[PDB]
């Protein structure tokens, strides 16, 4: 025991296995509970400092496999585990779950054989992973590991004999490896007969028995532990498309544990902790030179967070949870429940204060979620401290997050207006390399830009399962050589996939001093998914195929421009290029604020490409009971659908509407139906017993 | 008229359209139906030489949309469309369905304003795409476009004002732009009243109308086309998950253009014709400085081929609808119909000759296909000549195509053994930028060839809806830092993606020479999609967590070696030092091939992870009745399917088998269905009435 006189037990002598963890510089599994305790008792805090907890609030119980391969709830003592894997479930009451909420959480224990993964353990994760996915259930992957576990037949060692060239000269090679006539009985004796396949033969009277295959008798050396990855490979993909997936990276993440990262897609990684594939010191035994200095240098933030492979960098362990406890807060409870409603100090009616200006520079957070001034705090369009931020370290063009709008969750993607730098860092395998630094235009969306906004969209829908808002505001996609070669088209691509696949509420909303022109606009019109979009345009938002200077070079050229001067220049109506000469550079501004009137919102209405123009100061007010007033009728819709189309299916709906209701009105429809919910109810069993 | 005395009508003259396409370097929407009989011709000519085709083994019928927008057939003379897309209902009998197929070409008419979309161009496209969907049959597109309509109100170009901040000095600025009641008049007289919004003011005993928005009489100026590109875009990307879907691009193909080839996934590119997003002469206008000097630069071959947006390069439109013909050749004729069966001269009873060997380098394609020697043809695992290659310009690491096996097609997916080398370009749009020569490893993922993979897959899958074979031979994933940090992660996340969304019967296949480490081995495992996958290894293959020489540095370390000296060697058993250094080498030798002996297929079958070990020249005849075999099991699975488990469903459809069949032999249960598929159909039908 060491130390000694301490107040309280020592807790890392009481288990030893405690203090191996921390030697490897992380947290034993057994104490990720209590970070959790921790974590969710600090959401209370921050939300209502006047709350009283007890520990009924929150609930941990471990996960076994019992004798049939049933898992059930445990309570035992820690490192107690048989396998390297553990699992809890978790009920916490939470301020948008105050009745409670569940979770489990799997995790590897680096203390158990480097926490490698073994059959057993690839068994026991895939189950734990049906367990969440059947009840609806997030599912939190806590990783630390070293890939799949490695081995030898051990009992083979002691026994194997060489069959030399030259028995004197063993330097002169061999033929082959075999067993004697002893060795095979040690392995009769140990009933471990079946770990060699031998061929038996007589060699100057002697019998042997050559070996030609090494199979063993311990379970998890090779291929079978190779079976399990892509068993829980396949599991982690199924689950991300099921219910909500994420993963901490906590110590090292190696092989299957890198591509488990990847696979539950939503990911924190611990400072200093890699996800790798091959450690740096095989790889240079493969290169012949030394190459690479670290694990880090592979793996560490510098590479996966500015990837995108990790969606959020964390300080330490706890920092980490209380991230994973952030990010669920905006997460349904269980999948097909509603998003959790958290209505603030901040509430739906109120203008929106800061507002973007075309002669000044402005970051696009400030609009989402307000800016502090000298003069006070201006509001932005959603709720006071709601932005959490995702993605946040790679293509950093776009701006995607989580946040409230009048307490309902939402996801939010923004577009960076400045210009956004990258740093390549140099190969080392590559003498002749130097880091490079890109820079990307604002308002443009590059493959990196194009491929986040695709991957917010999916992560957004998946699990999530969250409504969504576009603040829409792209010139196009860079057309370049560089960016074009880079596969510019296939990101955008992926765009469009995103919305078809999605599955709750879209808002495409132009902002003031916004902007969509040709290629930015056809990936994200409401077309695409007419069952959840809605395209919306600020009064001082701008859109049409090109910009107006393309316009006027495709359209009002130098015969238009002269056929304008010989109809309002009274002078001009060698003589003439004198006066030609003055006049071309106000003409060319007249022509490019003729083509800039085409391309106004009121034009979108005219033509009917979009829902409502609208005012930024005022669109708080108007989402707000917009997205309500759409989340009522969603419900309404999935009910009726207990063989017709959307149409059909919430004209129906309407029909049901007292004749005095304004199907326009948002607020009156949303009010009406929370109203008569019950009433509602009563009306869909009613037609239930008419099929 | 021009050419005089020719022996025939001159057609370029007859419809003056024809030459104007000729023009543009394109042939003319109307001539493209010929280019398919003459393609379709040559498929027979190649097929059987002496089959006598008439004119009924080929029909081509436009479709025009009727008074209420329906689409009907039309015979009528080419240049009547009054819209600028054109399309065709396609019915040819070929040698894979003698009875007849059919399938729909849209094509836009570049002679109707350049190609351009409008919002007619738009929902026509859409409802051919619809009538192609709701029929399940494959959709061409034949690009030859300029992106979408633009334009101006042209009304209110002789028409508008400009407010001069001084009427003297023009050069001054101006105020607005405004009409005159007389201006407004002249809209008021021609009906275009709303072609404008105005405010009204006086100034100066004078009624000025000022232009706060330009809206139009005329349809396709603006955001409409947008609307419709998006439109046409969801659509494209649904129709590729539900049918066949290919383009050609023939002419330029610009913005929504360039969209449309890829959401259709399967691209020919005809050599010159750039896919581009914007002109190489608009981006230097936005860049001010000349950077870029042609189309081609940004979106010819040498882009697109080499990015694999292009999955096959042209010479001219006709090698352009030959390869089209000839990918439809492995394609069912409609959704859910049986993949197209065509036994050649080269059937399925026989071995495979083609060998490869550890010490001699090769090209996979021989194993594939083939090859010529001097001494004959050795033949290699698919039919002869049926090997269709794809995506052949991009990530070279990986071949992708079609083939047959005695008759049944499929996708192929194997590894190149050799170095492989690509040219990334020089940016024109820095100075500091050369171009870069990229080496990558045999035998290894990289991004690209991770992403093509994955893409190979999922076009197999979606629309094709073809079986796959995948020869696996890769040391795993490049674990280096240039590679980690270009998301090689994300990319091999997509293959188990892909696999899991599989529909069809997949066989993977560790081929002689072939291995399958650690990381490669997690993203092919047949767990990853049990009701598709199956694995097998050649007896000459290799399998393992890590290779023999990782295996041996951690567990067959220094003390393990002299252990083994002290068991093995008399003289070892400073004197000692003297004799390590001489033994270190062969005892290195003998713990490698101690590692080698677990990395059999012998293993994998004692452990259960493969469902056979095979013999490579015995494969073809195996292959060809295990998937016999299962195309015919997975035919009744699917009839059975008019609510329980796969696992339940093929034991009750095994359970009609008669006692005397062995269930393992593939030949018999192939042999025994294809008997009794009408027996077999009247069983479905008896239990059909007890449900
Ligand atoms: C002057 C002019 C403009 C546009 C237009 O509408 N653009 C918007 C889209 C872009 C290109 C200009 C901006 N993007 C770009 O790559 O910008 C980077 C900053 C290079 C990354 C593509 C079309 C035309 C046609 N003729 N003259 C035009
Ligand atoms: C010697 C040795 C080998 C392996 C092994 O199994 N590898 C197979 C997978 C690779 C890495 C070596 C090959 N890949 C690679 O990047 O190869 C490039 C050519 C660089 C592109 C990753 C593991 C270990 C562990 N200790 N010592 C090892």
């Amino acid at each position: 025991l060491r130390p000694i006189a301490t107040p309280y037990p020592v807790k890392e002598w009481l288990q030893p296995k405690r203090y191996k963890a921390h030697l490897m510089g992380t947290t034993y599994v057994y104490d990720f509970p209590e970070l959790f305790r921790q974590a969710s008792s600090s959401q209370w805090k921050n939300f209502s400092a006047d709350v009283k907890l007890t520990d009924d609030f929150f609930i941990s119980n471990e996960l076994i496999e019992d004798e049939n391969g049933e898992l059930t709830e445990v309570e035992r003592e820690p490192g107690a585990n048989a396998i390297g894997m553990v699992a809890f479930k978790i009920t916490v009451k939470t301020p948008e779950y105050p009745r409670g909420r569940q979770f489990v959480v799997v995790a590897n224990d680096i203390t158990f054989k480097i926490g490698s993964f073994g059959p057993q353990e690839d068994e026991f994760f895939n189950k734990v992973t049906e367990y969440a996915r059947k009840r609806g259930i997030p599912r939190i992957y806590l990783a630390a590991n070293s890939g799949a576990r490695i081995g030898m037949a051990e009992e083979i060692v002691p026994l194997f004999q060489v069959a030399w060239n030259d028995a004197a000269n063993p330097d002169k090679g061999f033929q082959y490896l075999y067993l004697t006539s002893e060795g095979m009985e040690t392995l009769k004796k140990f009933d471990k007969e079946n770990s060699v396949l031998t061929e038996r033969t007589v060699i100057n009277g002697e019998e042997r028995f050559v070996i030609k295959t090494i199979i063993g008798s311990e379970d998890g050396l090779g291929v079978e532990c190779l079976r399990g990855s892509g068993l829980i490979a396949g599991a982690t993909s199924r689950a991300y498309h099921d219910i909500f997936t994420i993963t901490l990276v906590t110590c090292r993440s190696v092989g299957i544990g890198a591509y488990l990262v990847r696979l539950g897609q939503r990911a924190i990684q611990v400072e200093g902790q890699p996800i790798i594939l091959t450690g740096a010191s095989a790889l240079n035994k493969v290169l012949g030179r030394e190459v690479y200095t670290s694990n880090l240098q592979l793996g560490g933030t510098q590479i996966m967070y500015n990837n995108g492979v990790s969606h959020l960098t964390a300080v330490d362990d706890l920092a980490g949870v209380e991230k994973i406890v952030e990010w669920m807060s905006y997460v349904p409870a269980k999948r097909n429940m509603p998003v959790p409603i958290l209505e603030t100090k901040d509430t739906w009616d109120r203008p929106v204060d800061f507002t973007p200006t075309n002669d000044e520079t402005y970051d696009v957070r400030w609009m989402i979620e307000g800016r502090e001034t000298e003069s006070g705090f201006e509001y932005g369009l959603f709720d006071k401290g709601s932005f959490f931020e995702t993605l946040s370290g790679w293509a950093k063009g776009v701006v995607v997050g989580r946040a409230r709008l009048g307490g309902i969750p939402l996801g939010v993607i923004g577009v960076e207006t400045r210009t956004v730098e990258n740093l390549i860092p140099a190969d080392p395998a590559n003498p002749n390399s130097a880091e490079t630094l890109i820079q990307q235009a604002g308002q443009v969306w590059f493959p990196n830009s194009a491929f986040k906004t695709a991957q917010a969209i999916n992560d957004f829908n998946n699990g999530e399962q969250l409504p969504m808002m576009i603040l829409a505001n792209w010139r196009g996609f860079s057309g370049g050589q560089r960016d074009m070669f880079n596969e510019v088209l296939k990101y955008g691509s992926f765009i469009v996939d995103a919305l078809v696949d999605y599955k709750q509420p879209i808002i495409i909303y132009i902002p003031p001093t916004g902007e969509l022109r040709g290629g930015s606009w056809v990936v994200v019109d409401p077309t695409i998914n007419a069952d959840q979009m809605e395209m919306y345009a600020d009064v001082n938002a701008r859109a049409g195929v090109l910009e107006p200077e393309g316009t006027v070079e495709i359209k009002f050229r130098r015969e238009k421009l002269l056929d304008t001067m010989n109809r309002l220049d009274d002078k001009y109506r060698k003589q003439l290029a004198d006066r030609e000469r003055e006049l071309l550079p106000i003409y060319g501004q007249i022509s490019l604020q003729f083509a800039d009137l085409h391309d106004r919102s009121s034009r979108m209405v005219a033509k009917g490409v979009i829902s409502k123009e609208l005012e930024w100061t005022e669109a708080r007010r108007f989402f707000f009971w917009r997205l309500r007033r759409r989340l009522n009728e969603e419900y309404l819709i999935k009910r009726l659908s207990h063989e017709a189309s959307r149409l059909e299916k919430i004209a129906r709906i309407r029909s049901w509407y007292p004749a005095s209701v304004d199907h326009e009105d948002d607020r009156q429809v949303a009010t009406w139906i929370e109203e008569n919910y019950k009433t509602l109810d009563d009306k869909l069993k009613g037609l239930k017993l008419e099929s």
